[PDB]
């Protein structure tokens, strides 16, 4: 979905005076056919009849005008009403797959001029936006709230399962009993969860000002999940991996690749092709997750800690003095590392 | 609900171009009477008047045609519009319990020809589908989302109670203090939960493409519940039971039998007839649940482990070497069994 | 709300053929005026004109008839349609506070005859039922689902807070550090929760068949809460209290009395009048809750256990042999008591 | 939003007979123009024509009258209907930004007289209230329930994250390993949560009687959160702070200031300007939170306890006799302090 078109969709998103007018028009079963231009003179050959207005835009004015037959011409910045009650005459030879004169005119006119045209028919409650060779149908808020509320409820269930997987993983991590199956299962659930977020994003955007609570909910449910998955990938990949690399593996499984167990464990660098194999592959966390998240050790410095001790298990055996040899670890960070791991072992295992 | 009819319901489920047309028609309070055939010539005696069209189907075309009186005839694959504005004349002597000419014609015509007929009346918002001697009323999405959203909320409450029962059961299992009441109570709640899933399934299907988020939610809430109940049955039945057997006992209590406490404990092989007796019956888990789920030991091999040690309590006493005598247990699986049980005992009991 | 009237409300609750007819009638903005009798002859002086039908009831027939002016007369069991299009002429001198002829007739006629009369006006979507001197307005399902869904969401929040209070209470109970404030706070939240249930009950009933999922949700959220509160009262009242007594104290605080902290602790037998005092009053559980709920000891027998040891703290000190002296405690129940308390102390404190 | 105007909004809030009338009027697409006065004679120059009624108010009467053209005049206490079908003639020179005669009259008339005027137009479903130079649009309940239900769902997600932050904080507090980042992160989430409450409050008020369940939900979700945040501020501010002071810092971050991490930690008295610094600042709780909340020690007395021991860590080392030296601590409060801390250390760390 081009960014060019997304800028146009903003024009009619909940919160704008234009959208407010269009909601009133839909509510009254008036139709609408609206043409957005910056220089009316340049387009005087596709504009016939009607009334020259040249007056400041308002929602109420647009509403009143739409009671009349034909079309309305506004400035692109939606600050002026230029014409009302006009006949729009785009080139009839331009292909269109729309139905009815109103929507066939709209799509032809947008194709012909490279401008936005908005059509509302009298009996439906959708707003059809046309820009160049684009068509975007904009939905009512109540339809969008419904899908988004469902998506959020779905995200809650994925997130709860993710937390359960993770808390079990933690236990296994601290006891050094993790298998590849355990990692992959946890990553998959994380990947799927953020996929759902990506898929609902267009709905969220369409909601405009009415999507504010929805965005807050997404943010709260997904807050640290991306960082968490990146750290897991750095901790459990077959060979050592830089952060931005792990970030890309996340990007890949969120958007382009399917998060099947074999696919994940393969891209983590393991050579398995049967799902049952994962249970037999023993893995040991590098320790990045615990270092950044719990001991609050910056990644740049955690590299050196992993450089020296290789795995979490060995880090958990190091004394404060042992840790202090690392490039970046003073007594502050050394006790942070030492005490936070041991605290965790005590309470969790 | 025959699979034959379910295939027909798909034709008008959310997501299809046909359903899209019918939603528009309902929205406009046009009526509709639609007859699905593959060879119009064969049915020319029940088709009178109207217009021969023989043109490609589209939703917009169907919508336009439905503005006219009478009926429309489409191909069974919904790829052609054959006739519009026709008079349908099924045998008047065919019994029908429908009301009004439109729906009496629809049901007679479907009975007579063995084909699908769809009726929409002008003032109601339901789609009535008729196939042979079948009638299926298809609901609007908003009605279906409402029931399904409620069903899901109900499932959440059952699932939370199930998790509480289970976590208590776990504690009892690990301390070897389980009574039959504890098992039965946990199975019952599990059985009821999956019953609710079975009952809402027809709603989910009716939702078609609009049921996608709903299916994801069901999947997340019920993910491992069936396996879990099967393992419980294998662990607590009076005498040893094969997996597929336990699977059938699950099937029975989900569909045909009522999950009353006495009924469950009876079919598990216990001879009680008063609910108060269950508290006095001491049981000891075989260990299948812990072996498959936590130690990741495949069922086929767990059989041998249960063969040798009989109960979880005895398995928890076995040393690695002890376990290693089993057909299938190498040092890997032996430490898996040993360490995962002891880890659990430590953290939970 | 008299049970007499509740039986009448059932006649028009979701799920009945009559309610189905009335929904169609409301949906079509026909009005309705319906008179329920068992012997039409006896009431021939209030019935004028119209058509004598004397035919079997169906929803579709009622719907069709309601297209005509005037009133319809059905049998009380809603199995016969007796009259349509009649003029109802109750005594004009009978007081009524209704508006419009339709509803003034309905209430006068019900008062005069002691029968049910149903009025639906054309522009509103409510069903007004009149029985004797009673009027009950029946709501649409969508209005009721909305309030009930909210009530349930509210119950979830009360229940979560109740579980938190209880789990803290447990800890305090097991360490013998409970204060009156802790008990009262927990009872209050429990009392309020079940009040909400009582208040939403009329909505649930009005929903009829459409209230099925709602009832399941209530049941899951409140399952053991009443028993739990009764046991708390038996454990913490100033002097010993029989079960049915504690049951009544529950009944009182659910229905007639306000669950303020002073009020609760006063009726539990404590002489405080300032809320700040509760923090200074030390209490020790009798042990009924733990005995019935965790050790599965029947109340009748728990009495003897409390008879002998007085408090949970002392019960937790008793050896198996010690416990075995009680009337009803064999080695089975003695280890149940002993082991379940100690297990709990280990895991929780 | 002036309290003066809020009193007027109450007049038309769900639950009032007036609001009930207006809902019926909106439902029937009648319009309404209603003028609230206490002495009709004083305003006889803006009231022309119509019918002098001088009769008791009821919703049904208002509904009936509104079927006529023009305006209705009620007493300010909404106990009398004075006029119906009148022509309202406010000074035409009074500025107004409203559209259509009905709403331009309403706003001019309210400005001119200092009284309330209510306008309902025929095609929209909003109630416009005008008081002096104020305009307040009152929404339908279904619109308000939607936003409020969303707000509550959002609050649930904030509250869960708050509980997670807090439980981690607790662990850190008890082990004396807290950093400023940990405090600030927890305060921020708390501040944001209560902001959401403040923002939804106007919606809650607009709901009137229909906001009852919504208020209960807010109360349950936010019950002790303010006290909790105040105690955190007293425990972690750079230098000692009185309760009412901490209360104001809460007030500030809820209403006027943005709860950014640097902003919070700055006003707590720490001199940081880079967010990454917070991880390196070690802090030790004074102990107010644990003293008031868990040991049930009144703040007034906790002051003396903090006076003597300075920090929670030192309080946790004190023996009963040690504690008893404090002004206000007898053996009761001394064991309360001692035992509740040690209990917590055992179970949590």
């Amino acid at each position: 979905v081009p960014q060019e078109l997304i800028e146009k969709i903003k024009l009619i998103s909940p919160g704008t005076e234009l959208r407010k007018a269009l909601d009133d028009i839909i509510n009254a079963n008036f139709g609408a056919l609206i043409f957005l231009v910056d220089d009316p003179k340049k387009y005087e050959d596709v504009i016939q009849g009607g009334f020259w207005l040249d007056t400041d835009f308002s929602a109420e004015k647009l509403y009143e005008l739409s009671k009349m037959n034909g079309a309305i011409v506004l400035s692109e910045d939606i600050t002026k009403i230029y014409y009302a009650n006009v006949h729009l005459v785009p080139d009839p030879t331009i292909p269109t797959g729309e139905t009815g004169t109103r929507h066939r005119t709209a799509e032809r006119l947008a194709k012909q001029t490279g401008k936005v045209v908005i059509a509302v028919s009298r009996r439906r409650n959708i707003i059809s936006l046309y820009y160049k060779n684009y068509k975007y149908v904009v939905n009512q808020v109540d339809f969008l709230i419904s899908k988004v509320t469902q998506a959020i409820s779905t995200l809650e269930k994925y997130k709860d399962n993710f937390n359960k997987l993770l808390s079990e993983l933690e236990v296994l991590e601290l006891e050094n009993r993790v298998t590849l199956a355990d990692v992959v299962r946890t990553l998959a659930k994380g990947f799927e969860l953020l996929r759902i977020v990506e898929e609902i994003r267009p709905y969220i955007v369409e909601l405009g000002e009415e999507g504010r609570l929805a965005r807050m909910q997404l943010r709260e449910l997904t807050e640290d999940v991306d960082d968490l998955l990146v750290l897991l990938i750095m901790d459990y990949s077959s060979e050592e991996v830089e952060e931005e690399t792990a970030q890309n593996i996340l990007q890949d499984f969120i958007t382009r690749r399917e998060p099947s167990p074999i696919s994940i464990s393969r891209v983590l660098g393991y050579d398995v092709q049967q799902a049952a194999q994962l249970d037999d592959v023993l893995v040991s966390a590098r320790g990045y997750r615990l270092l950044k998240t719990v001991a609050r050790i910056p990644l740049s410095i955690g590299y050196n800690v992993v450089r020296m001790f290789k795995t979490l298990d060995q880090i958990s055996k190091a004394s404060v003095e042992d840790l202090k040899k690392v490039e970046g670890i003073g007594e502050k960070r050394a006790r942070a590392i030492s005490e936070s791991i041991s605290s965790l072992k005590h309470r969790k295992t």
